[PDB]
């Protein structure tokens, strides 16, 4: 795989690590629909409203498999640890109109 997760669960915002590379969900979009990171790091979501959210990387994009994140509720996050340079697109498994793409450099 091209990631790494850390938790299949979400988990509480104030859990987030110290530092971590943010991206919020708020208005039913990714706040950051194009977020650039280096090989190794580590992207968390946060959901900052009380529709749930996910992430959703369709088969191919980060490895075989799609990989469809669990769904956060309000405060949730959950993260991805990036391992390979290239471009994956996400969007939300409820809301597919919201789209975004992280570009690991
Ligand atoms: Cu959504």
């Amino acid at each position: 795989d091209k990631a790494t997760i850390p938790s299949e669960s979400p988990f509480a915002a104030a859990e987030v690590a110290d530092g971590a590379i943010v991206v919020d969900i708020a208005k039913m979009k990714y706040e950051t629909p194009e977020l650039h990171v280096k090989v190794g790091d580590t992207v968390t979501w946060i959901n900052r409203e009380a529709m749930p959210h996910n992430v959703h990387f369709v088969a191919g994009v980060l490895g075989e498999a799609a990989l469809k994140g669990p769904m956060m509720k309000k405060e949730q996050a959950y993260s991805l640890t990036f391992t390979e340079a290239g471009t994956y697109d996400y969007h939300c498994t409820p809301h597919p109109f919201a789209r975004g793409k992280v570009v690991v450099e």
